[PDB]
């Protein structure tokens, strides 16, 4: 799987710059706050756990998961991964 | 259905906002290009129309429509009619 590209075109890097805080913190942000926690991120894509980097606006980010509803485990993890690499 | 409530949940302030362009164009320039076109506004938000407002980012806006796939279109209806309100 390529996270890039499911990055790409589930339209995420609207609110998503890699270095940049913008409407959503930045791949950066949120690459170093699951440093190790790719797990979570994975949980977090899924809608399973909660807003760690931003919760001020965790309702906001809420709803763009509905987007990811058709991602396998592996896909998510690809897309995990790649917002890791940041 | 409540328009307003749909607008709210599936997210799409976050990029609307009423009276100014941001990320997205704002409502009453969306309602403004719509202004007797409600028909063509349902179309839209089915993924059945152009983008006739800001062609240019038609690419992000697109995915946000995926949301929109649970809602019947009296639902549909009172969504447009709550964006064309502006
Ligand atoms: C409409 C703007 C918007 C879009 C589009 C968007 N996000 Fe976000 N995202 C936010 C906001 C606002 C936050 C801060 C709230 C939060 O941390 O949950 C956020 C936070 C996040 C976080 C951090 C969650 C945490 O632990 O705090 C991740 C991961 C994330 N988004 C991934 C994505 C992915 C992947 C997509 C594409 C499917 C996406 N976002 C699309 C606005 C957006
Ligand atoms: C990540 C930011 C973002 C989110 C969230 C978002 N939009 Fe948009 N929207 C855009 C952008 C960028 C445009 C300009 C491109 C275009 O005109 O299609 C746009 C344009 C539009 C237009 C004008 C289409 C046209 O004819 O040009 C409508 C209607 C619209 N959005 C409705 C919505 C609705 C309803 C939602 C919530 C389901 C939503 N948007 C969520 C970014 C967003």
């Amino acid at each position: 799987a390529d996270g890039k590209a499911i990055f790409q075109q589930k339209g995420c890097g609207s609110c998503h710059q890699a270095n940049v805080d913008t409407v959503g913190p930045s791949l950066k942000k949120i690459a170093q706050a699951y440093a190790g926690k790719e797990d979570q991120l994975i949980k977090f894509l899924k809608g399973e756990a909660p807003a760690i980097v931003d919760p001020a606006k965790e309702a906001i980010m809420k709803p763009q998961l509905t987007m990811l509803k058709g991602l396998s485990d592996a896909e998510l993890k690809a897309l995990a991964d790649f917002i890791l690499s940041h």
